[PDB]
C-alpha cells in the first residue's frame, strides 16, 4: 500500500515532512518507513487493532532485524477520517505531530542521516500529499 517520497540529499536537521491523507474506512494500519539501503531508520506503525487496543509502534531494522519497539498508546487516528502527520528531523531524534498536536520523538539510532535516502508510505490510506521543507 506503497509510495516512495525521495528525499535528495537525506534527512538532515530542520527538515520537516509533510503527509496529507484519509484512513481508509476499516484500517488495519499503516505505516512510514525511513529507509537507509537495507534498513529502516524510523518505522513509525499505527496499529488500529492489536489484540482490541490501538497502538503506535516504532522500531528499527538493521541487518535485516527489527531492534526494541517504542510503543506509544495515545492514538490520534481514526478510520474514514483526514489526518496530517509532521515529521521534524533534529540532530537527536525524529519528532512527530499529528493533527498539529506533538505525538512522540524517536532517538536517532541510525546516526549517518545523510544516508537515509527516501520514506515509505503504506497502509490503509488514502494519500493526498507528501512533501518537506526546511525549517
Amino acid at each position: 500500500m506503497p509510495y516512495n517520497l525521495p528525499l535528495p540529499g537525506g534527512v538532515v536537521p530542520r527538515m520537516l515532512i509533510t503527509i496529507l491523507g484519509t484512513v481508509k474506512p476499516n484500517a488495519n494500519r499503516i505505516a512510514l518507513d525511513f529507509q537507509r539501503g537495507n534498513d529502516v531508520a524510523f518505522h513509525f506503525n499505527p496499529r488500529f487493532n492489536e489484540n482490541n487496543r490501538r497502538v503506535i509502534v516504532c522500531n528499527t531494522k538493521l541487518d535485516n532485524n527489527w531492534g526494541r519497539e517504542e510503543r506509544q498508546s495515545v492514538f490520534p487516528f481514526e478510520s474514514g477520517k483526514p489526518f496530517k502527520i509532521q515529521v521534524l528531523v533534529e540532530p537527536d531524534h525524529f519528532k512527530v505531530a499529528v493533527n498539529d498536536a506533538h505525538l512522540l520523538q524517536y532517538n536517532h539510532r541510525v546516526k549517518k542521516l545523510n544516508e537515509i535516502s527516501k520514506l515509505g508510505i503504506s497502509g490503509d490510506i488514502d494519500l493526498t500529499s507528501a512533501s518537506y521543507t526546511m525549517i
